[PDB]
DNA sequence: AAAGCTATTATTAGCTT
DNA sequence: TAAGCTAATAATAGCTT
């Protein structure tokens, strides 16, 4: 970026909405690359600070899932 | 990289296991700065080729679950 | 070997219209 | 404004020892 940053919550809603949108895709994207390249299941589940739900899953998530509990 | 390369399988387990924790690394990393920066909660489960399990989460895994599942 | 290096590609923080 | 740009930091693929 034009400035490194530090790793602390952001205080101002707005930019932190948009961080939190710009990552989220930077963090599933990565998430999808690693499944495909290593042949793995994946599950990411996140939250944002307004509790809305949003996920990824290399196969339904209900069955990544049962595979950790069974686990 | 030294080269751009392409998202499809590894084929050979030795330069796939090798992508994959340089990766989980790296993955974990942004899923911990997201986490921070954005103020939410995360849960990541992996399982690599190998079927052994990795995780992480921004607080107790099993919190996260009975949030996703209640919701 | 396998632990680390670096040239290179990828992501992104702040800015710009 | 908010959609996109780009200067700059970050991650990593292949190499090095
Ligand atoms: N079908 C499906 C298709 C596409 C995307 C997602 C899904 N899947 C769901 O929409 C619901 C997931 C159900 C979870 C199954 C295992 C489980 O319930 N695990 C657990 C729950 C609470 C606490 C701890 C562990």
């Amino acid at each position: 970026g034009r400035k490194k940053i530090q790793i602390t919550r952001i205080m101002d809603e707005r930019n932190r909405q948009v961080t939190f949108t710009k990552r989220k895709f930077g963090l599933m994207k990565k998430a999808y690359e690693l499944s495909v390249l290593c042949d793995c299941e994946i599950a990411l589940i996140i939250f944002n600070s307004s509790n809305k739900l949003f996920q990824y899953a290399s196969t339904d998530m209900d069955k990544v899932l049962l595979k950790y509990t069974a686990y």
